[PDB]
């Protein structure tokens, strides 16, 4: 289609105007005295949220150029989210603050491509400075604090995540789901979503569930319909005394019917449950179980009959628990060599996962082998969704603090790094201005946090810069102090990520001399 | 449809106005103090780029005639790209500079078709003059410099490409891909795009790949479905101790199933992978592998059964590595006589290749026998794509410098050729003006590079023309000197290509007396 | 009326756009390779002119703010004209060149009010530097040159003005009028536009005019109708032998009739002519004549009867010449003390003249007492008016060169002053930039002159700045040399005036932060 082509200052002013709309919608949520944004949503109720990327993703403007602005800087907020899990607002605030200052310089005749070089150099330095300030965070108290700050000063959420990480470990997974109840709730566990096929198996009507004591485990890839196939293996289990769990694609009536009357009487004690999953993921998951239990997958496709299985090919576990909905294998016989080998394999399967969905289900399986769920409570569903948005962010920040330490929040970390790089210079004057652009931008987070409290950002910034180390402004309490003592901890990973991504995009955006888009 | 028909000056003014929009969008990216262009893109985020053809391809104007202008001159930028790989902006700048000057002459009553003859003559001369100035470029230092200048003064990219060409050789291929990491990365290897057929073969779950130590290699032209055919050869490998790779058209279930349970247990260690390619190219490539490994292709078509193969007909290698996507044969037993004989054969197959596509896949195979990938690092994805655009350009220029030498950059090469052709005349006055049009256009690259630094192009041009040999303007450092000493090298091939293509199109465009297009 | 109010950058961009239209229309006429502007004019034929103020005065723009721009800077061109008489284009070119550079600085955050202080300081210095370079110009050759350059390289006009000033002196007046003839023409002369009332007075039918030898002169304020009033004075003249001129408001029939028959016969020799002027100007002019002739105005209003006059109250002259159209008094008896006293009185009457018309008729009378007329020749009337416009400008420049010396033209004078003030600084950085703004503007005249020749202004500017003293570019001949040797002389007064006035206005214009005007 015919294009509209704009040059130079015109193009840039438009590009900025756009950036500002997105920026300005996201910045209002920054900090403890941040407010929420309402995002209309065609199919049903609107969404209230504080989560900066969520606001960002919705912005799309009418004017084709302004839109381009907003659509590029949207990537800062968006990438922060994909790497860190928090800091998306901060990232957005920095980006704006660079772009704005940089473009002002470009308008003064300075060479954009050098302004970029400056910015980038200043940032590579700032990243290293932040790694210096970073003190690690591994005690449950510190984690609870990060969690708390991350969930907009909600101590319960901190406490609850800290408890969760304590219980699953660090090689263990935590999910968040909508609760049915009005208050928050933590559940901890290998298990999968499949119940008994035969309700006449429940050997403990107390719980309404089957409790097989120290049983064998048969892993059938194919779906079973005839009892003929079972007889060989069923025989060896009947003369072994131990019970048996059968996890095949399905246990059909003809072969199910029998199995029932056999446990009915006490000839063998057997359970039947469908296989966890669908398609290639099922065979993959079914294999995971074999490794945990020391059994062989009896895959009909790769040249095995179900009749030619023996006790050899059966897995074993310490105990098994199956109800109407879920099956649980407690402590399988499989050797931890084979297990961690199988895990470091699935760990690198998540590396080559180019899609988010391919990553979800993979780390689910590694947790089953190396798991907790937080249920979020709220009165209504508008409430549910802002809360659940904060819990996720919190969890992410906690995992990030663990893996890369913490720094003083309230945007002070960045303000310090800026004073430490006060002597940084480049190859020429334009690059210098470029550095100074970035350092001045490093103040923006603190400045905006203060501005969302309706207090004079210049005055607070000055006072924090007059101090040392972890002296900062506590925006919630409206007085100064030691940010680490007051529990105001940002993960290093997030603060770093915010800065790197803002710089990457904003840097390039300053180099714009022409814009090409479709006509209206 | 009904047409709008315009004549003479009206038609030309429109045609120019169009050229200028495209030209003017591309010219802003020229040179080290060049800036970037933003190209909106319907499905997701916009693109920032310096790459002149990329900008050009997007231009399409509303006014039906102006569009025609832009759509014709778009071919200069586009063809430069397809032949050279760099110089697309330069090409575009020349084209404009001719068209503009030529049309001005046409308006003065001079006979276009002669102005063309002049231009073309001046260019045929300039091409030869450039071949004189060309000094070859074969040491890694010179190549790194071309690479560097080509990637807008990014020394890492130069260094990295220079290292690459040093390692793959000159009969070896280099690709560029998006990196996962934040910094640039070079990987070097025979390999082909095929994974294991049987995921139950991975003998090292660390990498999630099969690592067959010093194995035999079976090359089956036909597709396998029955284990009967394998037994004779499988037998001799089972009593030899060494593992076996099977590279046939396909390993079907019945014959696959078995092979699995055999390595499953440790009876033989075998891998199964499809054959690289399709049709006649497959048999050709399958044969290449036989030569590298000292094996025989067991081609069912030319009177061989798979059962009548023995250890005799199997290839051998030092090591084999196969994952989900690719199979690699490290250091095959095949004798280097047979190999280089097979290569000098495929080398002359590329000579008779009259189509580009027939040339692509052929030199791919010669590289497999005589390969590297550069992964580009960046923070975000907007960044990734401008960088990856520069790396490709750089690589192209380096390969072009190697094959046709270098000349002084900063557009001086052309400025010299213009002073050397100061005595060139034609058959009549109009042809003379035509020559002078081209020579004056030869200054444009330097002039625009200087103009993107915001300095007086006339003043710099004068000063460079006052000098000799490789005296030029260094736009980055803003002072004059010896361009070769300062590492400012353009490949001859690109400078030549730019000039030839601009001239070809612009020449014709000057001959326009009528334009016919659809009504609005 | 309701106002539109614009602030800051918006207001300034508009203001500039306006300046540029006016500037851009005037700048095209600068220099020897300057072109002409056509100004439409409601009542009849349009006007072709080179005269920069004439173009300026017509510019008025539609957009209310742009207009304000143009309407303010119009004053530069206009004031230059009222003080100097030439340099109006130059003045306009400087003004633009300041405003443009200054506003660019204002946009960079520099404090306008300081930029002004800088500019003004740099100019006060430049004014003094110009007075240093000024060499006086008093020989007819130098004046002819100034005249020539001023009339766009028309040697005749130079020659002709030089001749004129040589003949009238420096205390003598030169006017320019439309000629009837096709070629230029100079006439030299106290006289006024009144013929004899009585055609029967002509005492020399050769010329058809009255030639009264060494006569008395009667100055009657009132209009005469009765011969009674005359008898007393007529008597004393009849017994004195000398003739008599009668310059009253009118000589009515009854008193005219008689006077005729008296000279008819030879009783007295008398002439009768109306008084020069109308109303208060008549009595004023009639008084001028009394002073030149040593007579008394017989004013009926201030208590004098015409009968009570004697030979006492009559003026006297060496000779008198009267024809059908004009009366001339050659060399009156009045003492030069009384004359120059009367002149230095009328000289200060022109000082308090706040209207142009009050100034016209006053300097006419001072010329009658302290005269030459140039008649301009041309074929048509479009031609007449561009030529007459150049002659006036030339005359002005010549009178200015005489009173304040000359400097090297081609705008070099200013370029030198700029290199001499290269060390000038202010009280702070913004003031420094302000100085540099002015010095850079000083190059504009030369740069535009060169640009109207279609040659590279940067290249010429550089080459002139590389030289010394009066080395400059001769735009007419297209080669460099000594501007004074080549006769390319600008009057100091004009070059100074241009600079001062541009600076005054442009200085203020840079301080604009808000604009208030009526709605559309
Ligand atoms: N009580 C507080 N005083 C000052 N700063 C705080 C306080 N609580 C949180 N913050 C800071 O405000 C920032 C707000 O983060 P948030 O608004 O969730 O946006 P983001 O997407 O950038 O995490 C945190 O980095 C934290 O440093
Ligand atoms: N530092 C420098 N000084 C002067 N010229 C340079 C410098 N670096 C690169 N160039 C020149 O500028 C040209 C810019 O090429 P580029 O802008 O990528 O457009 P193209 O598509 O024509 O390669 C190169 O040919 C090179 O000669
Ligand atoms: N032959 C020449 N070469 C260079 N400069 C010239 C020549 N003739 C005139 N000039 C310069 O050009 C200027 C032109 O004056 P003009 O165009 O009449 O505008 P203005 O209203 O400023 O006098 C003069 O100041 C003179 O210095
Ligand atoms: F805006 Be962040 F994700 F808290
Ligand atoms: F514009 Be080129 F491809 F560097
Ligand atoms: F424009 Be000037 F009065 F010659
Ligand atoms: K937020
Ligand atoms: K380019
Ligand atoms: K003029
Ligand atoms: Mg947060
Ligand atoms: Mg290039
Ligand atoms: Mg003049």
């Amino acid at each position: 289609a015919a294009k509209d082509v704009k040059f130079g200052n015109d193009a840039r002013v438009k590009m900025l105007r756009g950036v500002n709309v997105l920026a300005d919608a996201v910045k209002v949520t920054l900090g403890p005295k941040g407010r929420n944004v309402v995002l209309d949503k065609s199919f049903g109720a609107p969404t209230i949220t504080k989560d900066g990327v969520s606001v960002a993703r919705e912005i799309e403007l009418e004017d084709k150029f302004e839109n381009m602005g907003a659509q590029m800087v949207k990537e800062v907020a968006s990438k922060a989210n994909d790497a860190a899990g928090d800091g998306t607002t901060t990232a957005t605030v920095l980006a704006q603050a660079i772009i704005t200052e940089g473009l002002k310089a470009v308008a003064c005749g300075m060479n954009p491509m050098d302004l970029k070089r400056g910015i980038d150099k200043a940032v590579t330095a700032a990243v290293e400075e932040l790694k210096a300030l970073s003190v690690p965070c591994s005690d449950s108290k510190a984690i609870a604090q990060v969690g708390t700050i991350s969930a907009n000063s909600d101590e319960t959420v901190g406490k609850l995540i800290a408890e969760a990480m304590d219980k699953v470990g660090k090689e263990g997974v935590i999910t968040v789901e909508d609760g049915t109840g009005l208050q928050d709730e933590l559940d901890v566990v290998m298990q999968f979503d499949r119940g008994y096929l035969s309700p006449y198996f429940i050997n403990k009507p107390e719980t309404g569930a089957v409790e097989l004591e120290s049983p064998f485990i048969l892993l059938a890839d194919k779906k079973i319909s005839n009892i003929r196939e079972m007889l060989p293996v069923l025989e060896a289990v009947a003369k072994a005394g131990k019970p048996l769990l059968i996890i095949a694609e399905d246990v059909e009536g003809e072969a199910l019917a029998t199995l029932v009357v056999n446990t009915m009487r006490g000839i063998v004690k057997v359970a039947a449950v469908k296989a966890p999953g669908f398609g290639d993921r099922r065979k993959a998951m079914l294999q995971d179980i074999a490794t945990l239990t020391g059994g062989t997958v009896i895959s009909e496709e790769i040249g095995m009959e179900l009749e030619k299985a023996t006790l050899e090919d059966l897995g074993q576990a310490k105990r098994v628990v199956i109800n109407k909905d879920t099956t649980t294998i407690i402590d399988g016989v499989g050797e931890e060599a084979a297990i961690q080998g199988r895990v470091a394999q699935i760990r690198q399967q998540i590396e080559e996962a180019t899609s988010d969905y391919d990553r979800e289900k993979l780390q689910e399986r590694v947790a089953k082998l190396a798991v907790a769920v937080i249920k979020v409570g709220a009165a209504t569903e508008v409430e549910m969704k802002e809360k659940k948005a904060r819990v996720e962010d919190a969890l992410h920040a906690t995992r990030a603090a663990v893996e890369e330490g913490v720094v003083a929040g309230g945007g002070v970390a960045l303000i310090r790094v800026a004073s430490k790089l006060a002597d940084l210079r480049g190859q020429n004057e334009d690059q210098n201005v470029g550095i100074k652009v970035a350092l001045r931008a490093m103040e923006a987070p603190l400045r905006q946090i203060v501005l969302n409290c309706g207090e004079e950002p210049s005055v607070v910034a000055n006072t924090v810069k007059g101090g040392d180390g972890n002296y900062g402004y506590n925006a919630a309490t409206e007085e100064y102090g030691n940010m680490i003592d007051m529990g105001i901890l940002d993960p290093t990973k997030v603060t770093r990520s915010a800065l790197q991504y803002a710089a990457s995009v904003a840097g390039l955006m300053i180099t714009t001399e022409c814009m090409v888009t479709d006509l209206p």
